[PDB]
C-alpha cells in the first residue's frame, strides 16, 4: 500500500478508539498508586504484558532488574524554624512527599531562596550561599540540577516548592514528589546493568546530591518566607509573598531520613517483526510507573502505548500494512527515578543498541493541555518532525499544526529527564518526544493529585487530544517503517556541524594566541560533508529493488547518530558521550562554554583541558566521517 | 574458479618468482640505512608505491603522519666505570646505537645483573636493585618490558646487551639499536592521532621509562662484568664471563643524552576492489623502514609484500580470480618505533575499522630460519592456520608443514612488538603473524649486521624460504575471499571463553567467601554460546546466492573479534582493549591475576578492583553476546 492509504486507515483506526476509557481504566484502583516496583505497578504491567499477547502481536517478553530506589524511612522527614537553638515558632511541615536520592542527614542554617533551582545562572545573585540553606521554586530546571548548583556553590540542604504564579494550584497544602539524580537510571551501575543488593552494593554518591533536598508545599513555602527579612524581587516574574533571606533573629533546620530500597522493575515488551528488514526496530516506549496515580505522568503515555500497539498489530494482520522494518512498543518502569527502567536497558546493549534500533519515540507526558505543540528530537528527525505536523490537525483547532508562516520549524534539545534523553545521549539513537504542552506545565504533575478526574476537568476533550499525539506517533512509524530507504537526515549535522564550526571563530583570536592551528577540525568537518554527499548520492544511484545494495546504505545511515558520541570517554565515568548533546567535557558545546572563559584573563579557563577537548573533539568529527563511508580508506591522502 | 584451481595457479606463480633479487634490491644504498622518516626510507616509500602503480592495480595512496622519534643527540651517550668521585678506569664505552624513548639523563651508581631484562619474574634475585644501576640480556621479553620492571623496582638506568650463547656473533664490537615504549605507536598520541609538533607537543613519559636505557655492545659488557665481584649462576642457561654485581670498590655511571624529533611518517597502501563485497578488506602489511639495513627486520618482508601484490593483481586481471573481497595491501613506516606508522593509522579508525578490515594478516620478520615455523594469531584464524600449513610443504624438507601427529596445533599469542598485535589488541581486527622462526632468535636483527648478505650467508636457500611465507600468506588471503562466506571461527571463542570460566571455578571458594554469585558470568558465557549456535545455523539455511542474507550474516561475523573489547575503558587511558588479548585491568587474565592472590592473606589483592573486574568483564562478554544476535533482543527475560 501507499502512504495515503496508510495515512487515510491509520486515521479512521483512530477515529475509533476510546483513549479516554482507558486512560481512566489505568487509574482504577486496582492499579492507582502504581509506585515503582510496587504491586500496583507489577499489577499494570502484567496488564500490559497480556494485552500486547492479546493483540495477537509477535514475540512478547519481560524484562526484569533489580535497581536501588531511595523511599521515605519511618522517621518522619521535617523543616523546622529554629534559632541558634530550638525551635521556637512551630515545625514548619513534615514534607508529605520527598526528593529521590537525596543525601540522608539533616542539617540547620541560613535560607536563602534562590529563585527557580538557581539555574546555575540565578546562583550569579547578591546573598552568598556559602554555607547555608537554600530555597527553589519548580521549574526552568530539574531538581538534580537544582540541587548540583547548589551544593556546587557549598550549601547545605534544599527546599523545592510549587509558588503560586508559576503553579496556580487551589490547595497549598499540596506536596509533591522528586528525583534529585543528575543522571539516568540507579545511580550504581552506570553504563553496565545492576544486579543483586547482596552482589555489588556500593551506597551512593555516585553523582548523587551529598546535600539533603526536601520537597515543601506552598503553604510551608508561606511560613519560612513569613520569617525572612530579606524581599523578593521583580525580576522574579513570580508575585509577592516571598523574601530572600531569613530575618536574621533565627534560622532554620532541615531533617531528611530516607531509606534505600531494593525493588524489582519489570519492563514488558512487544514487537511486529518486519518484513524485509525484520532485525532493525523502531522503540517506541511509555513510562508505566508513577507516585500519585500519575494519569499524566504516566496514565495518557501507557494508554497511548496500548491503543498504538493494537492498532498497527490490527493494521499488519488484516489490512495488510506491511512495515519493511520491525517495531517494538516498550512500557518501562521505575521511570520516576530517572528511566530507570528504560535506562539500564541501554546499559544493556552499550556497544550494540544503534545496530538494531534506529529511531526512539516517546509517549510520555503526550497530552498536557492544548495550545501549543512542542517537539524536541535529533536533528535526524528533524523533516519527519516537520513533514508529519503538515499531516495532523491540532484537536481543538481545525487547522494544521504546522505554522505555515516559518520555513524553519522550532524543535527542543532533550532534557535529562526524558527517557528519550539516555537513547539518544547514551545509546546513540535518534529520538523524538512530542507534547501537546501548555505555556505554563502541568502542575498536578509530581503530586497525588494527577488524577484522571482532574485531568479531564482541566482538558475537557482530552480523547481527541490524546487521538492527535497517538496520530503523529502513528505516523512517525508508518513513515519510518513504510519506505525501503530509512528516512533520517543526516545532513542536518552538516548544518549542526557547521553552526558548531561557526560560533567557534568567534574566537579565532584566543585561537591564535595559543599556537593552535585549528584547521584539522575544518578537514574532518569538509571530511565528513563529503560522506554524506556520497551517501546522499548512492542512494539515488541504487534501486529500491537490490535489498541488498539498499541494506548497506540504510546501515551507514544507521551509523550516523551513534558515531557522534565521543569514543574517547568511558560510559563508565560519563554515560551522555554524544558530542552534541551529551554532557561532560567531552561535549561540543562544553568546548566553546570553556573557550569563552579564556577572555576573562582569570585562570577560569583551563587551557590543557581545551587543547584535549579540541583535538579530541576533532578526532571524534573526522572518525564519525571515516565511519560514514567515504567508500572506505577516505583518500584525502594530501593535507 | 575452483580453490584448487587457485591453489595451483598461486604456486606456479610462486614457482617464478624470485625473492632473493627483491631482499637485495632492498638493500641497495638506494635505500640502505632506512631509518625510520629518512630520506632511503622516504626513497623506497616511493618505490614501493611506484611500483604497486606499476603492478596496475586499483587505487594506491599515500598515508602522511607527524610523530615524534628519538635520535641521538650530537652530545655522545656513554658508560663509564668510576667511584664515589674520580672517573677511573677506560671510557668503557660510548655505544654506537640507541635505545628510542629512553629517559634522557645520566646517573651513576651501583650495577646489577638481572638476566634477560628481569623478565619481571627474574627480579626475584638475591641482590637488590633497590636505587642501582642494572644490566639485562636481550631476550625473552620488550627492552620497554625489560626497563620497565627495573624501574618498578626503583632502579635507575639500564643497559643491555647481546651475550654470546643467547647470541652467536662473532663480533663482539657489534652494537644494536633498541625501542622502550611500553607500548604501540607515537607515545603522546595514544588512541587517537597526532598532529604537527607546533600543535599538540606534550613532552613524554606518557607511558615512557622515565629511566636512562642503554644498549651496549658484548665487549662492553665484558669489561663491566671484569669489575664486578659476583658470581653468575647456572640458573641462568648462559655460560661463564658474567658477575652479578660490581665490585663494591666502585661503580658505574650512565650518561644518555637523545633528542626527539618530529620527522614525517609515510604509510604506503594499493588495494585490490572485490566483486561482490568490495568493501571489506584483508588488510596485508608489512613494515618498510628499519635502523640497520634490516634486510630481515625490513627487507624481506617488503619483498614478499611486493612480490605478494604483484601476484594477485595479476591474477585478477590474466588468471581470472574474482575476490568476493577487496585486499589492501600496505607498507607501514617507523616501525622500529612501535609500529608507529600502522598504529596511528588504526588510531584513525577508532570505532569502524573493524566495519572495514576483517582480518590483518603480517609479512614482518617472515623468514628468519629454517627449523620451525611459528605462528601467531587470533583464535578466529585458527582453522586457517591449521587447514593452510597441511597444504603449504617446508621449503628445505619436502614434508608439509602441519604435523600430522597432532590434533591440535600450537599457536601463539602476539607481542607487545608486533604490527598485528594493534589490530588485534586495539582495532578488534583478527590477525595471523607467520613466522619461519628458529629456536634461537637472529642475532643480526637490531643491529647493522642485518645485511641481505650476511642473511643469505646464514641461509642459503632463503628463495624457497621466502617462497614458502609468500604462499601461507598467500593462500590466507585466497581462502578469506575466494569464498562468499566469511570464514572466521567465531566457535573457537566459546572455547576461549569457557577455558576462562574453567580457571576461574578453581577460587569458587574465595568467590565464595565474598558474597559473589558468579552466577551472570555463566549466563553471558551462555547468552554468548546461543548466539554463536544460531549464526553456526543461520548460515547454513541460507543460501550462498542471497547476496543479501549472507552479507547480514558475514557482517556478524566480522562483529565477533571487536565486540570482546571492553566497551567501559578509554582507547586514550588503556588502547589495548581487548578482554582476551589486550593489557590493562580490564583483561580477562588480568581479573584471575588479582584474584590469585587473594589466597595470600595479605592487602595484594584489591577487592574492589575484583568486584568491578568481575562485574565488567561479565557485561563486556554479555554485550558481545547480544551484539552477535540471539536474533536481537535476546528474550532470556527469565533469570
Ligand atoms: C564563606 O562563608 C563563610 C560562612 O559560612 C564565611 O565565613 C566566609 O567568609 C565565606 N568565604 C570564604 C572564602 O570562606
Ligand atoms: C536478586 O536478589 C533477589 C532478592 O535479594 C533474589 O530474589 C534474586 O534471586 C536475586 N537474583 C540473583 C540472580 O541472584
Ligand atoms: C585541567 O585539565 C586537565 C585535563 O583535563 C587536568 O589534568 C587538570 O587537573 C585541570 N586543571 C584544572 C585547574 O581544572
Ligand atoms: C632501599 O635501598 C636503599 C639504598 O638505595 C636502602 O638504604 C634501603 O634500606 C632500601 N629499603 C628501603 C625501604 O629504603
Ligand atoms: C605539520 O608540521 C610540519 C612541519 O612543522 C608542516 O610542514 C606541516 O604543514 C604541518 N601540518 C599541518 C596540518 O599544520
Ligand atoms: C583498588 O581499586 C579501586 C578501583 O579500581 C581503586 O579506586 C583503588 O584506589 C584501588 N586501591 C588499591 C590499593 O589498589
Ligand atoms: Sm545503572
Ligand atoms: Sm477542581
Ligand atoms: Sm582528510
Ligand atoms: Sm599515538
Ligand atoms: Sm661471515
Ligand atoms: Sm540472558
Amino acid at each position: 500500500l501507499y502512504w495515503d492509504d496508510l495515512k487515510r486507515k491509520l486515521s479512521e483506526k483512530l477515529d475509533s478508539t476510546d483513549f479516554t476509557s482507558t486512560i481512566k481504566l489505568l487509574n482504577e484502583n486496582s492499579y492507582v498508586p502504581r509506585e515503582a516496583g510496587s504491586q500496583k505497578d507489577e499489577n499494570l504491567a502484567l496488564y500490559v504484558e497480556n494485552e500486547f499477547r492479546e493483540f495477537k502481536l509477535s514475540k512478547v517478553w519481560r524484562d526484569q532488574h533489580f535497581v536501588k530506589i531511595q523511599v521515605k524511612d519511618s522517621a518522619q522527614n521535617s523543616v523546622i524554624i529554629v534559632d541558634k537553638n530550638g525551635r521556637l515558632v512551630y515545625l514548619v511541615e513534615n514534607p508529605g512527599g520527598y526528593v529521590a536520592y537525596s543525601k540522608a542527614a539533616t542539617v540547620t542554617g541560613k535560607l536563602v531562596h534562590a529563585n527557580f533551582g538557581t539555574k546555575k545562572d540565578f546562583e550569579d545573585l547578591y546573598t552568598p550561599v556559602n554555607g547555608s540553606i537554600v530555597i527553589v521554586r519548580a521549574g526552568k530546571i530539574t531538581f538534580a540540577e537544582k540541587v548540583a548548583n547548589a551544593e556546587s556553590l557549598n550549601a547545605i540542604g534544599v527546599l523545592i516548592y510549587m509558588d503560586q504564579t508559576k503553579f496556580p494550584i487551589v490547595n497549598a497544602e499540596l506536596s509533591f514528589f522528586g528525583h534529585a539524580h543528575l543522571g539516568t537510571g540507579d545511580p550504581y551501575t552506570p553504563g553496565f546493568p545492576s544486579f543483586n543488593h547482596t552482589q555489588f552494593p556500593p551506597s551512593r554518591s555516585s553523582g548523587l546530591p551529598n546535600i539533603p533536598v526536601q520537597t515543601i508545599s506552598r503553604a510551608a513555602a508561606e511560613k519560612l518566607f513569613g520569617n525572612m527579612e530579606g524581599d523578593c524581587p521583580s525580576d522574579w516574574k513570580t508575585d509577592s509573598t516571598c523574601r530572600m533571606v531569613t530575618s536574621e533573629s533565627k534560622n532554620v533546620k532541615l531533617t531528611v531520613s530516607n531509606v534505600l530500597k531494593e525493588i524489582k522493575i519489570l519492563n514488558i515488551f512487544g514487537v511486529i517483526k518486519g518484513f524485509v528488514e525484520p532485525d532493525h526496530y523502531v522503540v517506541v516506549g511509555a513510562q508505566r510507573d508513577a507516585w500519585g496515580p500519575g494519569a499524566a505522568k504516566s496514565g495518557v503515555g501507557t494508554a497511548l502505548l496500548l491503543k498504538l500497539a493494537q492498532m498497527f498489530s490490527d493494521m499488519v494482520l488484516k489490512d495488510g500494512f506491511q512495515p519493511s522494518r520491525s517495531i517494538i512498543f516498550a512500557s518501562w518502569s521505575a521511570g520516576d527515578f530517572g528511566s530507570v527502567g528504560a535506562t539500564e536497558w541501554l546499559e544493556g546493549y552499550l556497544s550494540s543498541l544503534h545496530l538494531k534500533a534506529f529511531t526512539y519515540i516517546n509517549l510520555d507526558k503526550a497530552v498536557l493541555g492544548t495550545s501549543n505543540f512542542k517537539v524536541s528530537a535529533s536533528p535526524l528527525l528533524y523533516t519527519l518532525i516537520e513533514k508529519t505536523m503538515q499531516n495532523v490537525k491540532h484537536p481543538v483547532t481545525g487547522q494544521f499544526l504546522y505554522q505555515d508562516s516559518n520555513w524553519a520549524s522550532k524543535v527542543e534539545k532533550l532534557t535529562l529527564d526524558n527517557a528519550a534523553f539516555p537513547f539518544l545521549a547514551y545509546s546513540g539513537i535518534p529520538a523524538v518526544s512530542f507534547c501537546f504542552c501548555e505555556d505554563t506545565d502541568y502542575p498536578y504533575l509530581g503530586t497525588t493529585m494527577d488524577t484522571y478526574k482532574e485531568l479531564i476537568e482541566r482538558i475537557p476533550e482530552l480523547n481527541k487530544v490524546a487521538r492527535a499525539a497517538a496520530e503523529v506517533a502513528g505516523q512517525f512509524v508508518i513513515k519510518l517503517t513504510h519506505d525501503v530507504e530509512l528516512n533520517l537526515d543526516y545532513e542536518e549535522y552538516n548544518s549542526q556541524l557547521l553552526s558548531f564550526v561557526r560560533d567557534l571563530n568567534q574566537y579565532r583570536a584566543d585561537i591564535k594566541e595559543m599556537g593552535l592551528s585549528l584547521q584539522w577540525l575544518y578537514s574532518a568537518r569538509g571530511d565528513f560533508f563529503r560522506a554524506t554527499s556520497r551517501l546522499t548520492t548512492d542512494f539515488g544511484n541504487a534501486e529500491k529493488t537490490d535489498r541488498f545494495v539498499m541494506k548497506k546504505l540504510n546501515d551507514r545511515v544507521m551509523r550516523v547518530e551513534y558515531h557522534f558520541l565521543s569514543p574517547y570517554v568511558s560510559p563508565k565515568e560519563s554515560p551522555f558521550r554524544h558530542v552534541f548533546w551529551g554532557s561532560g567535557s567531552h561535549t561540543l558545546p562544553a568546548l566553546l562554554e570553556n573557550l569563552k572563559l579564556r577572555k576573562q584573563n582569570n585562570g577560569a579557563f583551563n587551557e590543557t583541558l581545551f587543547r584535549n577537548q579540541l583535538a579530541l573533539a576533532t578526532w571524534t568529527i573526522q572518525g564519525a566521517a571515516n565511519a560514514l563511508s567515504g567508500d572506505v580508506w577516505d583518500i584525502d591522502n594530501e593535507f
